[PDB]
């Protein structure tokens, strides 16, 4: 088995015309698993993932903080302990309006 | 999307000749997702999942507490923030030696 501390993984800052103030850690990656992968995202205060979509589903668990979820229309702010299923091709994004870091686990198929 | 509180899901107590003091919540189940599912397990103080295996892999994230992981040989106690990849057919189990509930997220393929 692989049994490791998530926060020991080196984060990558993500910075594009559509993403700001976000770090990503790959926990269980393509070389480790046969079917789906596990990542941990940290959203800084003011960070933003603009609405977008991919052709695969996402499964998310909110680990820390008040995550604002951008939906195909509108938004909803949720807290640690919420889970999210995002359909294939469903437009969605995220924002952190609070003064502390938000963390969420994200899993996607290979 | 599905956006819901994990702890609002009704738990099921699991009680067999190999499992004691464990509750299970299905968060994203077979009818919701195309490729893999997400469950949340709560291990009571003294709870125990005996060593066993399944022919699919598991991906686990420790949400709360000091989870003791039973390996194919021996054991290791780990804390919130650890992740686990369990290989197909790998013998493994879990125990809670502490005085408070332990929680972990578990995902498996369909
Ligand atoms: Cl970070
Ligand atoms: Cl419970």
């Amino acid at each position: 088995m692989i049994l490791k501390r998530a926060y020991d993984v080196t984060p990558q800052k993500i910075s594009t015309d559509k993403v700001r103030g976000v770090r990503k850690r790959v926990l269980i990656g393509l070389k480790d698993a046969p079917n789906f992968v596990m990542r941990l995202f940290t959203v800084e205060p003011g960070g933003l993932i603009d609405r977008h979509s991919h052709p695969w589903e996402h499964e998310i668990f909110v680990l820390k903080g008040k995550l604002t979820v951008l939906k195909e229309q509108g938004e909803e702010t949720v807290e640690e302990g919420f889970y999210i299923f995002v359909e294939p091709n469903e437009i969605h994004g995220f924002r952190n309006d609070t003064d502390s870091e938000v963390e969420f686990l994200q899993l996607i198929p290979k």
